């Protein structure tokens, strides 16, 4: 049903090649997959280039888990 969910989970998904389901607005890629903050900018950076959009660097602080990333690309997608 969600737009902005559904791209940003499938290119999770796709890039990181893990399972959908554990894609939850409770996931965390630090936790949850065990992920530092490299893998969080870089993701950050793709879902940027995806949509073309324009965040600053402590967006990627801010973004922790899927919810906080997918709310961010939708966000700024406007």
């Amino acid at each position: 049903m969600s737009d902005t969910a559904e791209r940003v989970k499938k290119i999770v998904v796709e890039h990181l090649g893990v399972d959908a389901d554990k894609v939850t607005e409770g996931a965390s890629f630090i936790d949850d997959l065990g992920a530092d903050s490299l893998d969080t900018v870089e993701l950050v950076m793709a879902f940027e280039e995806e949509f073309g959009v324009e965040i600053p660097d402590d967006a990627a602080e801010t973004i922790l888990t899927v919810g906080d990333a997918v709310k961010f690309i939708d966000k700024a997608s406007a």
